[PDB]
């Protein structure tokens, strides 16, 4: 019973949390999954701030209100080559990745690992925060309120 968590760097508080390498959170979990960092989902605001110090990713992620990817390089693949916060317009499908939001995280680009799930509370999955150089923190526990992401 494990869930891999990629997470990036934070920009301004907001990170990218990927669910088992695959598009594979609802919305309702992806705030039960922010919760699990003491975040919350990034307000669109937050996420343009986060822009500005450096964030870019090639993901669709759940932020409030909205399903966007943050792009600052124009790439063919990421985005449809936009840059901005990209905002996801039309899709058939509910699963994407997450951004989160960290109230306490540094104010500009902070690339060091996340080494803890502090809010994460008592279950029985394997949680293993995977960073992008590899370093992983596991621990036990369970962050999905919701029986339909279960
Ligand atoms: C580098 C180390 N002080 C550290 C950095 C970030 C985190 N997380 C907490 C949970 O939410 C996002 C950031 C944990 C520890």
């Amino acid at each position: 019973n494990q869930i891999d968590l990629n997470v990036t760097c934070r920009y301004a508080g907001v990170f990218h949390v990927e669910k088992n390498g695959r598009y594979s959170i609802s919305r309702t979990e992806a705030a039960d999954l922010c919760q699990a960092f003491n975040s919350t989902l990034p307000t669109m605001d937050q996420m343009k701030l986060a822009l500005s110090k450096g964030f870019e990713t090639c993901r669709y992620g759940f932020i409030e209100g909205n399903v966007v990817i943050p792009r600052i390089h124009p790439n063919a693949i990421c985005a449809a080559n936009h840059t901005g916060v990209y905002i996801l317009v039309t899709s058939n499908t509910s699963h994407y990745d997450t951004y989160c939001f960290n109230a306490s995280a540094p104010p500009e680009e902070d690339c060091t690992s996340v080494t803890d799930l502090p809010n994460s509370f008592d279950g029985p999955v394997t949680i293993t925060i995977v960073n992008r150089d590899g370093t992983r923190y596991s621990k036990k526990g369970e962050y999905r309120t919701h029986q339909e992401d279960i």
